[PDB]
């Protein structure tokens, strides 16, 4: 392999949002081995940051569910924005509707909501990656997380669009306590081809656009750094990982990943909280 393509939550991320000393290893000495590393989320370029920069690391970083792309320095290599009459019309129906949203783009992730609702967010990223872990420490760490988000508060979406300032969309959360709110945001847009359509936890559902996804940018850095995809992995555990285990040659699943993407994959490692990306670093590839 010649270039590994990691997913952030559920992945190289225990269930306490930490990088073990396990996966910070092994993700060091991947690139010490010459390996192209990068990590894959659909939360924003600064999220990841906030918790690379601590502990030194660096590496190419997905971001916004494939719509933006930056190398281990920062350096931009990509932005692929939602048609802003697209996004003028998902917020509106998302906000009319008493969707829970966060719309990521450049400056921050803007949002209406509270912070005890933001938390129900986070919270639920976390225990869909860990169905299983202890409810108490979950909640602690999505606390720890929540203190270091970069949210921007608005009162309507309409303040995105109302104003004479450059504001990009690359990527934008719904999320739903009720499943029929869930399944109707689903129908709504399962066909719209301008658009692709994603899950990062049970209570949610991501949109951007149409070129916007974990694999096509997986595929569009693996071009570009002439690597060709035979020589590539990718290891996740949610359903937005899906496009990249299926773009790369490798398809890793997490053993804490959901059962379509066990299905789909052509290895299986051990759970995050287990070091699962290490073990795949030394004993799959
Ligand atoms: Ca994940």
């Amino acid at each position: 392999m010649k270039l590994i393509a990691i997913d952030l939550d559920g992945t190289l991320l225990n269930s306490k949002h930490q990088v073990s000393l396990e996966n910070e290893n092994a993700l060091r000495q991947a690139q010490r081995d010459g390996i192209e590393v990068v990590v894959s989320t659909g939360r924003a370029h600064f999220d990841v940051m906030s918790i690379f920069e601590p502990l030194g690391i660096k590496t190419w970083v997905i971001s916004a569910n494939g719509a933006v792309i930056h190398d281990p320095e920062g350096r931009l290599y990509h932005h692929e924005t939602i048609d802003k009459k697209r996004a003028y019309d998902i917020l509106s129906w998302l906000e009319s509707e008493n969707y829970y949203y966060e719309v990521f783009t450049g400056s921050a992730i803007y949002t209406p909501q509270n912070g005890r609702e933001l938390l129900d967010v986070e919270l639920d990223r976390f225990r869909s990656a860990n169905p299983e872990a202890d409810l108490s420490v979950l909640k602690q760490a999505a606390e720890v997380q929540y203190s270091q988000s970069g949210f921007a508060y608005i009162n309507s979406f309409q303040e995105l669009f109302e104003a004479d300032e450059p504001i990009d969309f690359y990527n934008i959360l719904g999320f739903s306590f009720f499943k029929e709110k869930l399944e109707a945001g689903w129908k709504r847009y399962e066909h719209a081809e301008d658009l692709t359509l994603v899950s990062s936890a049970e209570h949610n559902f991501e949109l951007s656009s149409r070129k916007a996804s974990k694999g096509q940018a997986l595929k569009r850095l693996a071009k570009q750094l002439n690597i060709p995809l035979e020589e590539t992995a990718a290891v996740g555990d949610s359903l937005n990982d899906k496009s990249m285990l299926e773009a790369a040659g490798k398809g890793v699943a997490m053993g804490n990943a959901r059962e379509d993407i066990k299905s789909i994959a052509d290895a299986v490692t051990l759970t995050n909280d287990e070091h699962g990306v290490a073990h795949m670093m030394k004993h799959l590839l």
